[PDB]
C-alpha cells in the first residue's frame, strides 16, 4: 500500500492523541519512566471513501495490513514501543480512526538541582517521517488527550498531561520530519524524605554539638567521628538514589556544607583540647562558649542563603 | 471476522471468568505482582450455530483464526500478559467457551500504613473495547472463579478472590468500555518482622538505657551513639524493603520516634556529665534517677499511643 | 487436526519423560530453580498407522504442524517454557515419538527451617487438559526419566530426579486435568557457611566475653558494642541470602538467641561498674566469676537444646 | 534473491550512514553503551530498474522481503540490533535507498587510567560478509552521518560522531569482509566526583591529621582508626561503580596512597605513646611536630608526583 | 527435507568450526560467559549435486528453508543461543557450506581454588542427535576454528581457543549423540585484587598489631576490635564476587585464618591487662614482647604453608 494522495499541494495531517492507562514508575538514576497508554490516529484516505446507501455500513472495521497506516515512531526510546491494535475504523469521506494501545520507557531528563522538593516535566515526543509521494505533518486532537483516574505515579504527584499542539517540522536526511511535544508535569513527593534522610541527618549534627559542653577530649572525640560517620553513611544512601550530576543539588549542597561542619568541630574540639593540656582552660572556655552559639547561627544562615540560591 | 449481530438492541455479554494456577511473587517497592492463570470467556455467535442431528458432533473444536474473538485486555498492567489458548469450544446455539492460560506482571497499589500488620486488596481489572456494529459488556460467571490449593504468595496469607459482578460501564474515545473488578485479599505473614528488625532494634535501644546506671561519660557516649548507628542500620535496611510514601507507616512511626529517644538520651549523659564537673552530683544523680523510670515509661506510653493511632 | 479416536472408551495415554540437560540454578529468596531438559512424550495415533512392506520407510517423520500432538503444560511455572522440538517420529501401529528440548524457570518452595542443613524436593508437575473427544491420561516411561553426568546445581549436591508414576487426575473447569510429580531431591552443600558466617559470629560473640576478665568499664562497652554491631552485620547479611518465612530457621534462631546473650553480658557489665562504684568490688567479683563459667556453659546448653528442636 | 550482478568485476559499493537519535547510557563496568540510531543503506540493483513514464510512480516503496537486501551487521555487539525498516525507496536506475531505525547494546572498551577526568572513543563497527556471486564493500556516505541536538549521554559530554570513510577489507572464512569504524568520542562530567567523593575523602584525612596536636593516645587511636573506616568505606563504593583493571586509574593510585598515610600516622601515634610512656616525651614532642608539617608537605608532594604521572 | 542417504553404513561427518568475534563478560557467581561467534557447518549432500559445465554457476546459495540442515545445539546452555544464518553454499559434489552467528550465555563451571590466581578452561559442548534413516557424527575442521584480535574477555586474559578434535560419540534415550568440546583457556588478571583487596587487609591486620607496643587497654580493644570489623568488611565484600564453593578458595583461607590472628590478639591484650591489674607486669611484659616477634613470623609462615597447599 502507498500514502494517500493530496487534491493539490497540500500534506496529510495524521491527528493525534494519548490517553495514559498506566504510568506507575519512574527512575530517577537512568532518567527514564514506563508508560502504557493508548495511541489514537487520524488521517484521510479518499481511496477508502463509501456511501451509507450503497454500502450499507455506516463504518467500515479494517485489519491493520489491509490498509496504509502512517509509520508514527517516539523519539525519546531506546526500545521501540509494544504495540497492540485496538480498532480501525473508517468513515463515509474516508477518515481512518486508528487506536492502539502501547507500552514504552521514555528516556526523559530530570532537574534534581532542588531534589527532593523537584517538579519536573516528562515528555513523549511523537514523530513522523515524510514519503516521496507525500510530506506528513503531525498534530493535536486535544479531545483524545488525556489520562485514566486510577493513573498515579508512584512516589510523585501527576500536574497534567498536555500537547504543544504546533508541530516541529525540520529535515532530515533528505525528508520532512513532523514532531509532536506531550508533556507530563509532575512533582514529587517530598515527605518521606524528611523522617528518613533529613530530621536524621541533622539529629546527628546535633548530637556532634554536645561535645560544646564537655571538657573530655576522649568523649568530643567519639561524638564528633561517630556522627560524622552516620553522615558519610546517608551521603552513600543519598548518592546511590540519584544520578551523577555536573550542578549542585540541594541536599547534595546541606550533605557537603554539614562536612565543613564536622570539620570545624574537630578543629574546635582539638584547639580546646591543646589549650588544657597547655594549661590555658579559660582562653579554651571562652571558645567552647562562642562555638556554642556560632554552631547553630552559622547552620541556621548558611542554611537561609542555600534555600535562597535554590528556590 | 466481524462481532455477532443482534436480535434486538442488546450488547453481546462475553462472561469471565480467572482462576490462578500460580501467585507466588509481590514486590513491594515497586507495587506489583505476578500471576499466572486462566481465563475463562463464554459468548454467543449464532452464526456459528449447528445441529447435533444433522452435523453429528455434539460440540466443535475451533482455531482462533476461525472465528471472532472479543479483544480482552487488562487495565493494571505495564505489559500486556502472555497468552497461550488452551481451547475453543462451539455448541449448539453458537455458544463459544474460550479458555487461555496466561501470565502477567500486574500493578496493583499498597496500603503500607500498618506495615508490617497490614492487609492489601490486590486487582485485576479485565476491559473489553465496544465495536460500532455492538456493544459490549463483561459478566462474571462465578463457577469459573477461583484458584489452585498450592497457590500460595510467599510472606503472605491470601484471604479470597472474588469478582466484583457488576462491570463499570463508561465512554473513553467515543466507545463503550466494560471494566470488571477481581479481587485478591491477602495479609502479610509479619512473623519474620519481629525476631529479624523489631526484637533486634528494641534490644539496642535497651542497651542505650544502661547509660542511666552509669556516671562514665566516655562510656555514656559509646554506648548511646554506638547504638544510634546500629538503629540508622535498620531504619536503612526497613526503607529498602519498601517504597517512598506520603504518609507514616507503623514501623516508620516507632522508627521515627526511636530518634528523639536517642537523642533525649544523648542530652541526659551530656546533662549529667556537666554537672558532675560543676560539682553538682547530686542534681545530676536526681536527673539519671528520674530517667531510668521516665524513658521506659514514655517510650510504653508512646508506643501505646502510636498502635491507638495505627489501628 | 483432532484427537486420536478410542476403540472402546479408553483414554489416551500420553506416555512421558524428562532427562536434565542443565540444573545449574537456584535462587533461595524467589524460591525458583532454571532448568533445562529433553521433554519426550509418546502415544498411539492409528490414523497415522503403515505398513512396511507397501510403505517402504520402517518409521515415519513429521513436523508438527503436520499431526496432532498433545497441549503439555507445567503447573508450577510463571512464564511457560521455551520448546524447540527435537524430533517427531511415527512407527508402523501409529506410535508417535515427540522429543523436545525446554528451558523454563519453576516456582518450587522450599523448606528452610534446618538452614542452611537443609534437603529439598524440587518438583516439575506435568499437566494435560481433557479434550471433549477425548479424555487424556499422563504417563510415566521410566526408560526416559534421568539427567546428564554433568548435571551439577551451583550450591547443592543432586540426590535424585524421579517420577510419581501414577498421576493426580482431577476435574478444573468441567473437563479433566492429569498432573504428573517429577522429583528432583537436593542437599545444600553447607561447607561455605562455617568458615563465612557460622565461625566469624561465634569468634566476635567470644570476644566479647573477654569483658568476664576486665574491670574496665569503657573497655567492656567498646567490646561488648563493637561485637554487637558485628553480629547486626552478620544478621542483615544472613537475611539478604533468605526469604521472610513465617517459621523460624536454624541460623535465624541462633542469631536471635545470640542478642540476648549480648543483652546480658551489657547487664553484668552495667551490674559490674555499678558495683565498683558503689564500692562493692567482692560482689562484682563473684558475679563477674560466675559469668565467666555461665555464659560458655549457657551457650553450649542451649545450642544443643536447639539443634535437639531442628534435627 | 540473489545480490546484484556486476557491469565488469566491480565490487559492490553499499553506502552507509549513522544518526543518532538516543545515547542516553553508558556502564562504565560493563564496558557498555546503549544506542538507538537512524541506519541509512544505499546501493544499485539494475534488476530494478523502472522510469515515471512506463511505470507512472517517479520512486517505488518494497518490503524487505520483495528485494535483495545486504546483510549488515555490528561486529562490537553481544546480541544483534533490534532494527525496524522504515522506508525502501527504488529509483530509476535501481538505486536503492534503505533506512532502519535499530536499537543496539554495543561493547566498546574504556580506559580508566584517568578515571574520573577521563576521555573515551566509543566505537559502532559495520560489517559485510561478501557472497560468492559478488564481493561487497561498505562506503561512507558522510551526509547521512550524525546525531540530533537533544543527544545526551548521562554523566558525559559528547565531543564529535565521525566515521572512518576507508573500510577495513580483510578475509575471514576464505570470504571477504569489509568493516567500517563509527567514532563517538566523549568526555565524563568529573564534576559530582569532587563533593562526592574526593573532598569527603579529604576531610576524613585532614581529621586524622589532628592527632599530631594531641598527646591522647586513646583519642589518636578512635581518630585514625575511624577515618581509615570511613576510607575503606570510599575505596569499596569507588570500586563498585568502575571495572577489575590491570592497571591502576587516578582515583585509585590516590585511594590507595592514602591508606600508607594512614598506616604511617598510627606508626606515629604508636611511637609518641610509647615515648611518652617510656620518659620520654621530649623525643616524642619532636617527632609530632615534624609530623604536622611533614604529612601536608609528603601529601601535597605525592599528589603533584601522581598528577604528573596520569596527565 | 529428510537427511542424506547413505551409500554403505556410514555414518553423515557434520565439520564444525568456531570463530569468536564477542566474548567480553564472565560472571564468576553465575558461573557463566556470554559468546557471540560464528558457527560454521559442513556435510555432503549427493542429492544437492549438479555440473558446472551443465548448470553455469560454480556454487549454489540456498535458504535454510529449502535444504535439509542438521539441528545443532550447545550441551552446556540455559537458554538455546540466538542464531541468525549469514550463508548457505552448495559445491559441485553437494558439499554444503554452512555459516550463522550465534549468541548465547554458556553454563561453563569454575575452579576457584586459587582464586584471584586461578586459571579456567571454559567450553563449549556441541551436540547433533542422529535421526532413525542415518547416524550423525560430529567433526573439527580447525581452519575454521578461531577467534578475532579485539576479542578480550573483561578482567581475564584469553590464552587458547582450540576443540577436542575427537567427538564423545554416546547414546541418550535410543538415539546416538555425537558432541565435541570447544575450549577456551584464560587466565585472571588478579592484578586490581592487590591494591584494593590483599593490601588494605594486610594495612590493618598491622595496624592491629601496634597493640604490642601499647599498655594502654582501652586503646588496645579499639585497635584490635575496629580492625576486626573493617576485617569482616572485606570479608563480606570478597564473598559477595563469589559463589558458595564446597572446597576452601586461595583468599577464603588467608581470610579466615586472619579471623584466629584477631582473636588471639584480643586473648593477648586481655592477658596483658589482667596481669598489669593483678600487679604482673614483668610477666606481662614478656608476653607482650614474645607478641612482638610471635605473630608476623606464625603469620609468614603460616602464610608460605598455605601458599604450598595450593600452588
Ligand atoms: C537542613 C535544613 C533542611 C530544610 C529543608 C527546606 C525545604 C525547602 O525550603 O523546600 C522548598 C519547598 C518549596 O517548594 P517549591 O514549589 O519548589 O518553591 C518554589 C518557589 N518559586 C517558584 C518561587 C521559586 O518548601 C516546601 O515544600 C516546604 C516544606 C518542607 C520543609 C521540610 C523541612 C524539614
Ligand atoms: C516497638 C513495639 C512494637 C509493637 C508491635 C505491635 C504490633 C501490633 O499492634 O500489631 C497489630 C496487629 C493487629 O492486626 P490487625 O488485624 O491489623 O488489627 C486491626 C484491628 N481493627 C480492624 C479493629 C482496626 O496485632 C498483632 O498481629 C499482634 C501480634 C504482633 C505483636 C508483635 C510484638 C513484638
Ligand atoms: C552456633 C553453633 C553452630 C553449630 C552447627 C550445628 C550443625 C548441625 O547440627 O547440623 C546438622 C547436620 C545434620 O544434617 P541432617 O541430615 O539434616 O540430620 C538430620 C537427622 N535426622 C534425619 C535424624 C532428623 O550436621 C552436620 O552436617 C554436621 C556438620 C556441620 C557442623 C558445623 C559446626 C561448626
Ligand atoms: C587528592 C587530590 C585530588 C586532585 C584532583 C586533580 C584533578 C586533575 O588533575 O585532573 C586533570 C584534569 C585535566 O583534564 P585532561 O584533559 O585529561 O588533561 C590532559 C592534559 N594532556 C593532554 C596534556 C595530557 O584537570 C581538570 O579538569 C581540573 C579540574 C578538577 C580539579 C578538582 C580538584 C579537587
Ligand atoms: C596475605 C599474603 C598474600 C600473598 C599473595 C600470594 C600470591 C601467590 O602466591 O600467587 C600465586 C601466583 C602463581 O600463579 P600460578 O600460575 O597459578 O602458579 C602455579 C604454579 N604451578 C603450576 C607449579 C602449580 O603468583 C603470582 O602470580 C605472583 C604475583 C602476585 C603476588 C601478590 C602479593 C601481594
Ligand atoms: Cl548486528
Ligand atoms: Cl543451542
Ligand atoms: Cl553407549
Ligand atoms: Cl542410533
Ligand atoms: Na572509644
Amino acid at each position: 500500500v502507498s500514502p494517500p494522495p493530496p487534491i493539490a499541494d497540500e500534506p496529510l495531517t495524521v491527528n493525534t492523541g494519548i490517553y495514559l492507562i498506566e504510568c506507575y514508575s519512574l527512575d530517577d538514576k537512568a532518567e527514564t519512566f514506563k508508560v502504557n497508554a493508548f495511541l489514537s490516529l487520524s488521517w484521510k484516505d479518499r481511496r477508502l471513501a463509501f456511501d451509507p446507501v450503497r454500502s450499507g455500513v455506516r463504518v467500515k472495521t479494517y485489519e491493520p495490513e489491509a490498509i496504509w497506516i502512517p509509520e508514527i515512531r517516539f523519539v525519546n526510546v531506546q526500545n521501540a514501543r509494544d504495540a497492540d491494535v485496538v480498532d480501525i475504523s473508517v468513515s463515509p469521506d474516508g477518515t481512518v480512526q486508528y487506536l492502539e494501545r502501547f507500552s514504552a520507557r521514555v528516556l526523559s531528563p530530570l532537574d534534581f538541582r532542588r531534589y527532593p522538593f523537584d517538579s519536573q516535566t516528562l515528555h513523549i515526543y511523537l514523530i513522523v517521517r515524510s514519503v516521496d509521494t507525500r510530506n506528513i505533518v503531525l498534530a493535536v486532537d486535544l479531545e483524545k488527550v488525556g489520562k485514566n483516574d486510577d493513573v498515579f505515579l508512584t512516589g510523585w504527584d501527576i500536574e497534567s498531561f498536555t500537547a504543544v499542539v504546533k508541530p516541529a517540522n525540520f529535515a532530515l536526511e533528505d525528508r520532512l520530519e513532523s514532531k509532536l511535544d506531550y508533556q507530563l508535569r509532575i512533582s514529587r513527593q517530598y515527605f518521606s524524605y524528611i523522617p528518613n534522610i533529613i530530621l536524621p541527618m541533622l539529629f546527628i549534627l546535633f548530637i556532634s554539638w554536645t561535645a560544646f559542653w564537655s571538657t573530655s577530649y576522649e568523649a568530643n572525640v567519639t561524638l564528633v567521628v561517630s556522627t560524622l560517620i552516620a553522615h558519610i553513611a546517608f551521603n552513600i544512601l543519598v548518592e546511590t538514589n540519584l544520578p551523577k550530576t555536573p550542578y549542585m543539588t540541594y541536599t547534595g549542597a546541606i550533605i557537603f556544607m554539614i562536612y565543613l561542619f564536622y570539620f570545624v568541630a574537630v578543629i574546635e574540639v582539638t584547639v580546646q583540647h591543646y589549650l588544657k593540656v597547655e594549661s590555658q582552660p579559660a582562653r579554651a572556655a571562652s571558645i567552647t562558649r562562642a562555638s556554642r552559639i556560632a554552631f547553630p547561627v552559622v547552620f541556621l544562615l548558611a542554611n537561609i542563603i542555600l534555600a535562597f540560591l535554590f528556590f
